[PDB]
């Protein structure tokens, strides 16, 4: 099968890293295609940039010419999932929901550790909408400005594990979810350091996407995600 | 003062109808500037068109070069308010939240009457995010396509009252919220035909916008709606 | 138009101060009438005094002989709103709900800062009933015994801003709501000190009351707030 | 021990009916003292009369000059419990909460059957405040005016069973709570006619009052129900 | 009447202590029978042991040969209540729910103080299911390994009151509920030390059980707790 | 890898049907080992049999002496998952949560169709505990007794589609979850007859089990599902 894995931000280096991580868990016969949107912010930080990224991602998927069997939106706490669901006749998985949903099988309560404080309420709102928030102990920001993870990977790792530890100790999280795709593959280190399973939405999304295809499942087109009624649309 | 009233769809005649109902209640000294987005669907029906309209609305507002005091987004149940709240340092009122918020001063419970069944869950989700759904007895669809409103208003009118009556008698609604911009000015007739206050989010949003301006209040910039960090963003 | 603004407590000096603040935002042609109930506690502190104030206020409004177009209950976290709504055929706004409701347009979450700790659960319960509590980050008590604000206005101001800062820093409030009418007009100082919009329910209620009259809206009499069935009542 | 059983309305014959059902289940050694408030509506139907009854009940209790061990407020869905809890240092039981609380020991879900449609939302709100609504499948109105109960009991009886059956079959109620004091003693006939346990809040409140006394338990005075601070209060 | 009081754990010394405490509040003519299950853990600590105790307790009750009028499950936060309810044609009260339910008449919010941290989410889940959790301020663990209360009753008492004080001061609990039956009778000391009523589920359950029998109430057999359909069951 | 698929009831033919549907979707390299508990009801209908099945399932798993990588509990709405999660250091998937969790990727809301009305509230409660009920539009019973499924499948089939249609049209379900193990493989026919994706928790649980294994993830042992403390436990 073919799975499109779309970055929500325009940074080509992040697309390839995410895609690589998707390729490391993909099943035999699964082809992962990483896609960079044509427009949008280099890192998606806030409501404005999130809504720009929602249509950036859908523009990017609707440009792809080859057949494909699933789409993964590779961004934590951003908009657009639902619009993809309407546009496409294949399953869509967003990594936010892939992480929280897989975490819920593992523990009484899960926490998410993201980058910026200002992205906490967007991630919270995404999960509440998904109906996944009941078992979320908290969504916590490490505080590192997105691009520093390649500059100081040590200061980053430390800031992240400090939040993981507060979530386990104060919020009673039993599993940690990564909260920017740019965190893919750092999960073993966080596990080594906390003694809890640590879910990476990128890899979790691949398995859920692969599963829905194996099960013959796709978005319901009955109501909310009906194909859009063809009409006059500009631009 | 100057208030931008922005249509979520690209049909310019609907923009004039909305801006004229707005002017019909604006305080002396208030200028209404009705804006039609430059791109997007001619009527916004579903998630894909809602997200496109979100960004189409923001683009239209950011292109306006005069000063203004508040903005009103004149669509029911669409995405975008939060985007605008980050970009602007004037208050933003969404007619969805304007209607429900005012209705709650008037009755134990309110119901919204929209056009299409498929917009019902988009509306519920906006209300839920806003923390305004506890007092909503239901969102009901009249079944009338957005544009069939100036076509056959007498049938539109009857379809709306039909649903309003069902909300009152079965849902225990005590107040009715109109749920398309295209319904602006219809409240008086529905009030007469139902026996309950009928709230027009267009005219309610005007009063709320004017209030927030008179009161010296604007969007909090402390966290969630802080100005977007300056950064690279294509297009 | 005419708007009655009723103190919930019997202190004549508080009625006049509230009314003055209402007069400073009222629109041209709006007449504000401040009313002191004939009975009740000099400051309303707790369930017993709140229920006494509920009927004190309704007794006070039903005594007023002149026509009027709206009523404001000028008390934070007290009972009685609903009984006014049944008694009257004009809109009723309580300042508790005017503050929370206006705050919700301004920020992701709002907090209320009141005087006594023991009034926190009454205000919480009022907002939960109003269906306004979802976006309330916390209700916090400054701790100053009600009447000290005229004695030590500095110690008061300080205690208040300390709670505002805890709400923003720990509870993630993005807007502050004042929580005793006796706090009217202190909002600029709190804003100066926190960098967030600060809503005063007194002035916010005036605009909402004025709006409902301009929009031709009044309480729904369909069910819950039906006129009371005339019957034998004593005293 | 001595338990005050206080009618919420001023009809003395209803006070005797309630106090006699109470006596029918009181433990040996328990004295029931049935009280009729001095002012208020002859039947309490709506918010205005509910708030008046709240204060009318408290006045009546504070006028009683003998000692007593507990108080029961014998009205369904009325205001006042909290007022009494502040003023008294003996336990207070409201028959509303007494019924629902006991019903929850007996079935997965309960429903209340009251008289008037307009009291339905007052009842729901009391249950919600009490934290007892999660297990309530519904509150249904029999449509019988409060006093039409000793007038035509055979029609009252049938109206109640009608609603009870609807709650069981459509709402999935497994237990029925009578929802006027005027229905005391009817449970046996409804049980027979419905097939489910039927709870009488009057008699349940007696057992709970007696329990709290036997157990040495009374209202917590630490915070919300602390004695009212001594202060000036007119009338 | 006869009331069975069943230990959830297999420790004979705990059964007799619980039963003694039940006998100290029982009404005249009430016979308390303490029962020890034939199998299960010596102290019930966790999901596995709780589910073993659920069927241990039902096995123990179904072995008892004499008539009886009620059953009390004498364990805090364990499973099985519902299965008893199906099996029996008499009322069942679990002490978890007896404590929380009686506490709710006493104060704005209640807290539970139990032994082990790992039992906190089971007790939380039990109360959420019971629909009693809305008014629960927190469930807190003292941390003492179950059997130390007979070894160091002083270190135990201290650990317990420390949690009670955190619940009142930080969680705003107004009443404390004991949270292992092995705590029966320690409530006066905790009351002496905190100034709040302290509910013991053992004694509270006796009064609720006695009440349901006096009121002629028993489990509803209409749906969820219908007698199990006789069929082939092994072992 | 090896995955234990455990029937909740003792009917061995139902164990083979479940294990064969599981094998029909298992990845190459995956071994399915279908287990029939040693004691318990021949079909699990209600709380008593649910609790017995919980412990019967755990006993069966603990008796298995080979190594394995994950366990699946193949019953809808039964107790036990948490028990297994404490005892095991391999992931555990319950088909109840497997179905609902996967369904949520596919539609705005899902509904479950089970057999017996009396299992409906057991199912709702499992979903609620799991934090998966927010997106559940309803749980409906087909009315078909568990074993009447291989007896008359054409009538079973029609009973299920009947309920599915009612969930879609009245409950606004967009996806259907089969709610007995005995329904495994029926999804294709129901999909055809309803027009919406149909999820089989048996086959979904397999994909999720395999995913968690591929991802290196297992049950968190930090708190709620820590191994049971070693201690005395009879039988």
């Amino acid at each position: 099968m073919r799975i499109l894995v779309v970055n929500v931000n325009t940074t080509a280096s992040i697309t390839e890293t995410i895609a690589e991580q998707a390729r490391a868990v993909a099943s035999p016969g699964t082809e992962i295609v990483g896609l960079t949107p044509y427009f949008g912010a280099e890192s998606v930080e806030g409501n404005f940039e999130s809504y720009l990224a929602a249509i950036a991602v859908m523009d990017r998927v609707m440009a792809y010419d080859q057949p494909f069997d699933a789409v993964i939106q590779a961004g934590y706490g951003e908009h657009g999932r639902e619009g993809l669901q309407e546009l496409l006749n294949v399953p869509v998985v967003d990594i936010t929901e892939a992480a929280a949903s897989t975490a819920m099988f593992l523990g009484h309560a899960y926490s998410v550790v993201t980058t910026l404080d200002r992205t906490v309420p967007l991630i919270e709102d995404r999960l509440k909408l998904a109906g996944l928030y009941q078992r979320c102990a908290s969504v916590r920001a490490s505080g590192m400005a997105v691009l520093e993870l390649e500059e100081d990977p040590v200061a980053a790792m430390e800031a992240i594990v400090r939040q993981a530890e507060l979530a386990i100790r104060e919020d009673k999280a039993e599993v940690i979810c990564l909260g920017c795709g740019g965190m893919a593959g750092l999960d073993e280190q966080i596990r080594q350091r906390t003694g809890v399973p640590v879910v990476d939405g990128v890899t979790a999304a691949v398995t859920i996407a692969e599963s829905l295809v194996r099960l013959g499942l796709s978005t319901s087109k009955i109501r909310t995600y009906a194909t859009p009624r063809p009409k006059k649309v500009i631009g």
